[PDB]
């Protein structure tokens, strides 16, 4: 009669790193990767025998930095003379090039100087987030919801389109991460009346604050806000500045120009920074840091709160600007939502929740996941094809 379909699938295409979700059996399922992990980067890098995606590419990006391209969602659908694209190039290691006023990658690759439009990168990350759901379900996947920022427009939204067709998926929707982040609470499924939903990002590097209004289902976003250089990354940033400072007053040395040390140094910051969102108080040990000197120390939660203490207190500013762009009251919010694993912070947690005076945030979900689920979600509503009983 009819053979079983296939389940669609919902794609989070992230700036730094990308998630994948499928519902099945009435829930959802975000999908590890082959080396255990839930979240991928949005990494691609390219040798002379290879060319590698995710893991793999982040992996060897210390000694491949020209080779190795990330951040292609902030290239997406734009103009290579668009002043964001002029200022993010200072800080990328690869090249950027201007093909007729459209920004393009430029590498070295299977022995050749090789162009690529950011969309081109972009679906090389959607292949393997493709892979990754078909290595669980053990078959061929063609339909998929990808979600974009709110503030995306036409011709970012149509480039994100593009990719997933150069991947070879049917682009179920273009939906809005936000909107999929409240999807993925069942937000638009608790009946008649207005709901007003605040939606709290904090990714790696980058914040973004969106109020929607829900009403019957229907989703209309009120005001967004943010700040483009408040992150992770940022974070890591006071704790590598800290460290180095502790290094030259125990040692009397001076490591900030030793690149692996600094980049080791960074890297245990990071793993340091995510031990401090479950422990009061974590390690740090590194061998032969610098001039054959191990590097054994701690740093205290309170300690990383101090160091990072106005970071935190400026996410609250676009908050207050998103709700007077929305004319509403904190009080008038019925939902708060946190997405990106920087919101794991039990300082961002406190400083938020205080704000909109003792409210309980949303963040069963796990934050770096949250969009992917409501993407699958959405996926599975998509593909259905119900005929009405007489
Ligand atoms: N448990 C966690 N506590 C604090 N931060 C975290 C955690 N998990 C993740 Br993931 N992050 C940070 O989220 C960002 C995602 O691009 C990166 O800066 C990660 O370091
Ligand atoms: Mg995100």
């Amino acid at each position: 009669g009819s053979m079983a379909k296939a389940a669609a699938i919902g794609i989070d295409l992230g700036t730094t790193y990308s998630c994948v979700g499928v519902f099945q059996h009435g829930k959802v399922e975000i999908i590890a990767n082959d080396q255990g992990n839930r979240t991928t980067p949005s990494y691609v890098a390219f040798t002379d025998t290879e060319r590698l995606i995710g893991d793999a590419a982040k992996n060897q990006v210390a000694l491949n930095p020209q080779n190795t391209v990330f951040d292609a969602k902030r290239l997406i659908g734009r103009k290579f003379g668009d002043p964001v694209v002029q200022s993010d190039m200072k800080h990328w290691p690869f090249q950027v090039i201007n093909d007729g006023d459209k920004p393009k990658v430029q590498v070295s690759y299977k022995g050749e100087t090789k162009a690529f439009y950011p969309e081109e990168i972009s679906s090389m990350v959607l292949t393997k987030m493709k892979e990754i759901a078909e290595a669980y379900l053990g078959y061929p996947v063609t339909n998929a919801v990808i979600t974009v920022p709110a503030y995306f427009n036409d011709s970012q939204r149509q480039a994100t389109k593009d990719a997933g067709v150069i991947a070879g998926l049917n682009v179920l929707r273009i939906i809005n991460e936000p909107t999929a982040a409240a999807i993925a609470y069942g937000l638009d499924r608790t009946g008649k009346g207005e709901r007003n939903v605040l939606i709290f990002d904090l990714g790696g590097g980058t914040f973004d604050v969106s109020i929607l209004t829900i009403d019957d289902g229907i989703f209309e976003v009120k005001a967004t806000a943010g700040d483009t250089h408040l992150g992770g990354e940022d974070f890591d940033n006071r704790l590598v500045n800290h460290f180095v400072e502790e290094f030259k007053r125990k040692h009397k040395k001076d490591i900030s120009q030793n690149k692996r040390a600094v980049r080791r140094l960074r890297t245990a910051c990071e793993r340091a920074k995510r031990t401090l969102s479950s422990s009061t108080q974590a390690s740090l040990e590194i061998d032969s840091l610098f001039e054959g000197i191990d590097f054994y120390t701690s740093i205290t939660r309170a300690r990383f709160e101090e160091l990072c203490s106005d970071l935190f207190r400026s996410t609250l500013e676009p908050v207050e600007k998103a709700l007077r762009d929305a004319k509403l009251d904190k009080a008038q919010i019925h939902d708060l939502v946190l997405v990106g694993g920087s919101t794991r912070i039990p300082k961002v947690q406190k400083l938020l929740q205080d704000f909109f005076n003792g409210r309980d945030l949303n963040k069963s979900i796990n934050p770096d996941e949250a969009v992917a689920y409501g993407a699958a979600v959405q996926a599975a509503i998509l593909i259905k094809s119900t005929r009405a009983a007489a």
